């Protein structure tokens, strides 16, 4: 069972554990740290996420990737994809739905705002 048990402020639950930092869901289950200097790299600010973050997640061909704006979605995009954002809590949600359905899914969730 891949499912979040927990989502708060600062901490999301994923199969069991829980995990105080930014990070990727990858389709198979396995958790990854968030690579955020890609980002601050590209936008001197991790708060802006780069494209480049999801391209470790589509080589793993994904039906569908959630990402999680955060506590407070203050959390913002720097792209136009299928992915589907939402406040980090409602996000958890939603790939729970989908991993429950069977779904190929993956998510990069940000704990904070
Ligand atoms: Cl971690
Ligand atoms: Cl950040």
């Amino acid at each position: 069972s891949h499912m979040f048990s927990d989502c708060r402020f600062g901490s999301v639950t994923y199969r069991g554990r829980e995990y105080r930092s930014d990070i990727v869901v990858h389709v198979d289950g396995s958790v990854t740290p968030r690579r955020k200097e890609i980002s601050r790299r590209k936008y001197g600010t991790s708060h802006v996420m780069a494209e480049e973050e999801l391209e470790e997640l589509l080589e793993e061909k994904p039906e569908s990737i959630i990402i999680g704006s955060g506590v407070h979605g203050a959390l913002e995009t720097g792209f136009r994809s299928d992915a589907t954002v939402l406040p980090t809590c409602e996000a958890i949600k939603r790939y729970n739905e989908e991993r429950s359905a069977g779904r190929r899914v993956a998510a990069i969730i940000h704990v904070t705002c």
